[PDB]
């Protein structure tokens, strides 16, 4: 199945369900890709972080040398971590990435966190005790020279990831500014629905990317006790009524209000299922009901870094 587009502010067209690929192990993300190619999938959610893209970069080379996809068709974003927005980093860090999924250029580079860690050799640098270390450079500093990556035509479109609206604000403010977000990636589900961040984007021309749409559970840190979107009785009725699992409409609740959504897995059937979401449609009704879950409910609140500068879980939206 073909997603349907949502169309930037550049007027690129992003598929409006791509494959996530965090804790998708070394030795089972390329046959991920693979399988989810086949089924239709375009648009692949990466980040330098996930220590995975050389065996996405694998599966994207094989499909376009077995004639089963072309590059122009594809949508590959990655993402900017923390440790590596002083300028010189940036770089080294988008052409190890660009290396490893063995791409030419990308279509969207996001900031993946806006607050910044320590530059160093550690990917999580800590405080004694472990909070988070602080970086020098920020990712106003990060922006401007992702900024070169557009002009050079290494990459599309660049976004951001995890800012509240006050720092899209600083960013939309920044000083001799060349490029703007086109997307927001956060996480956003039934029970946290994001209502003012998404008026927010929409009304700044920026689109949203959710993550974490099924609940995240295989996120390390999760408890029992912690809610559970895929068994939440409520979503598993509306889901039996249309004879399609919970996971399917979990996506297709994003789908209706015109938000980009990245489920992530590694079961052939399941990335499968994922995509088969366009032959249905939530009621008005059934919209607003699950709309009403919204618990303000975090599976990736990384509190570990709430005492960073630009840490962006604070503001209300
Ligand atoms: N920008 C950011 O800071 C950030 C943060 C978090 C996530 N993300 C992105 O968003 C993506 C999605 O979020 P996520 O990985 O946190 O979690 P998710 O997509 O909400 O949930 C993934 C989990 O759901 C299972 N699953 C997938 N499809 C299912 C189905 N149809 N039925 C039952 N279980 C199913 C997967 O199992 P199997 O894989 O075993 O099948 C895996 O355990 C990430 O992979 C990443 O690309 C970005
Ligand atoms: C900015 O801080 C982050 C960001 C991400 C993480 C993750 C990762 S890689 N994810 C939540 C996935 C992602 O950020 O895409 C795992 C553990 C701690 C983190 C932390 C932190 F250590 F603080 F808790």
């Amino acid at each position: 199945h073909m997603a349907t587009f949502v169309e930037l502010s550049t007027k690129a067209k992003m598929p409006i369900v791509g494959l996530g690929t965090w804790k998708s192990p070394l030795g089972k993300v390329k046959e991920a890709v693979k399988v989810a190619i086949d089924a239709g999938y375009r648009h692949i959610d990466c980040a330098y972080v996930y220590q995975n893209e050389h065996e996405v970069g694998e599966a994207i080379q094989e499909k376009i040398q077995e004639k089963a996809v072309k590059r122009e068709d594809l949508f590959i974003v990655s993402k900017l971590w923390p440790t590596f927005f002083e300028r010189p980093l940036v770089r080294k860090a988008f052409e190890k990435t660009l290396k490893d999924l063995k791409l030419s250029y990308l279509d969207v580079y996001l900031i993946h966190w806006p607050q910044g860690f320590k530059s160093g050799d550690d990917l999580f640098p800590k405080d004694d005790k472990g909070n988070a270390i602080g970086g020098k450079a920020t990712f106003l500093d990060a922006w401007e020279a992702m900024e070169e990556l557009v002009d050079e035509g290494l990459v599309k479109a660049l976004g951001v990831s995890n800012f509240s609206h006050f720092q899209i604000e600083k960013l939309l403010n920044k000083p001799g500014l060349k490029y703007k977000p086109v997307t927001n990636q956060v996480e956003c589900h039934p029970y946290l629905t994001q209502e003012k961040l998404i008026q927010y984007c929409h009304s700044k021309g920026i689109t949203v990317t959710a993550y974490s749409p099924l609940g995240s559970p295989d996120r390390p840190w999760a408890k029992p006790e912690d809610p559970s979107l895929l068994e939440d009785p409520k979503i598993k009725e509306i889901a039996a009524k249309h004879k399609k699992t919970a996971a399917q409409v979990l996506i297709r609740f994003h789908i209706q209000r015109n938000v980009i959504v990245i489920p992530k897995s590694v079961t052939p059937a399941r990335i499968v299922e994922n995509i088969q979401v366009f032959d249905f449609k939530l009621s008005d009704e059934e919209m607003a009901t699950i709309l009403s879950f919204n618990r303000n409910w975090r599976a990736c609140n990384v509190l570990q870094s709430s005492h960073l500068e630009d840490y962006p879980f604070n503001a209300e939206y």
